């Protein structure tokens, strides 16, 4: 279960870099500089890693400081093959966002959060970045009357369009995600869903530019099931990139290596992913845990990439099993792929079998058959097989 760079998977610089700061606790280890971090990742087999602004250039930087914190990065990239597939922006930790950003109540750091946005993007293109994920997660509120919802809603659709407008006119080949998540550091955040994001993005000027970018973890923090929600974004055409990572439950955000947390929602997701044929990067936002030092990083990460190997191989041999091809069947799965009524709707008006003639008892003793389906999928998972 090696991984190579043709498996695309990537690691944001805050995740191997994160010191381990919490809520009740100081950082745990040094800083990593980007460049070892670069280093260390292509080593383990990782295609690539992505950046906020801030991770690759401090807050405050010179123009000339800037230069050569890039021209670093660069030279690092070039000396190992990694590509930068996806940039984003820290509109979070500095204190003038503590409101949000694009839905700050202040009009002059919304004005400032666009433009250190749009500073940010053209040195993703310089990167080669294919996609720019967005994460509001200072866009929200503690009590009711702090934010009013609608007004906040026209002032994320004003500043998206911007950024929509201005990629355009530069004429740039980079898409936008957005990333849900429900809550923390805000007591509730705006778009808080998968669902509610991909809703948000029908009422964009241009929709075509703009995708998700689903979290395992976040969807979790909400109870849902997050292949469910992945199918949902790629039914709509708007699966643009992936956050990988663990999660236990209904809590504060684990960010728990991938494979972690919820074991069998991870085969699910890999049996979808691979099966509908996502072709963008397997990206990791996930945090090795505090209690570890740096040998403990590289092997939190090393797992990473090795759980999401293992699944793909058992996913592909659930699929590839002629037993759990005719379990499918038992199950009507192949029912469910074809159309209600092709045949259309006055067809089905005068079909007495679908009414006056059903006989509802007898279809109602049907079982599913779903648990023995469960079973071997459960066996496959375990390599019980
Ligand atoms: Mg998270
Ligand atoms: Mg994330
Ligand atoms: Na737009």
């Amino acid at each position: 279960y090696q991984p190579t760079p043709e498996d695309r998977f990537t690691f944001g610089l805050w995740t191997v870099g994160w010191q381990g700061r919490d809520p009740f606790g100081d950082a745990t280890r040094r800083a990593l500089d980007p460049v070892e971090s670069v280093r260390r990742l292509a080593e383990l087999g990782a295609h690539g890693v992505t950046f906020h602004d801030d991770d690759l250039i401090p807050f405050g930087s010179s123009d000339s400081e800037r230069e050569e914190h890039v021209k670093r990065f660069r030279q690092a990239l070039d000396d190992t093959g990694m590509k930068v597939p996806m940039a984003t922006t820290n509109l979070f930790t500095h204190p003038v966002f503590k409101d949000g950003g694009f839905t700050a109540n202040d009009r002059d750091v919304r004005r400032y959060a666009l433009r250190k946005t749009i500073r940010n993007i053209d040195l993703a293109v310089e990167l080669g970045a294919e996609t720019y994920v967005a994460w509001g997660g200072r866009e929200g509120a503690e009590s009711g009357g702090a934010k009013d919802v609608r007004d906040a809603l026209d002032r994320m659709k004003e500043a998206f369009d911007l950024l929509g407008e201005y990629v355009t006119s530069q004429g740039y080949d980079i898409r936008f995600a957005i990333e849900p998540k429900p809550n923390e550091p805000r007591g509730d955040i705006l778009l808080p869903t998968v669902g509610h994001a991909l809703a948000f993005i029908e009422r964009l000027e241009r929709p075509e530019l703009y995708g998700v970018n689903p979290e395992v973890g976040h969807e979790q923090m909400a109870g849902l099931n997050f292949p469910h929600g992945i199918a949902q974004a790629l039914w709509a055409g708007k699966l643009f990139h992936i956050d990988l990572n663990g999660q236990n439950g209904i809590k504060y955000d684990q960010d728990l290596r991938f494979g972690a947390g919820d074991l069998r929602a991870a085969f699910w997701l890999v049996d979808l992913l691979e099966s509908a044929g996502y072709s963008g990067p397997r990206h990791f936002d996930f945090k090795p845990p505090r209690t570890e030092d740096f040998d403990g990083v590289w092997a939190s990460a090393a797992g990473c990439m090795r759980n999401y190997l293992i699944l793909k191989e058992r996913a592909a041999a659930f699929r590839a099993d002629p037993e759990v091809q005719e379990a499918l069947r038992a199950s009507r799965l192949d029912e469910l792929a074809r159309p209600t009524a092709a045949d259309g709707l006055q067809a089905l008006l005068d079909d007495r079998s679908a009414f006056e003639e059903f006989d509802v008892d007898a279809a109602a003793a049907r079982g599913m058959a779903f648990e023995r389906l469960d079973q071997l999928a459960m066996d496959h998972l375990l390599g019980a097989r």
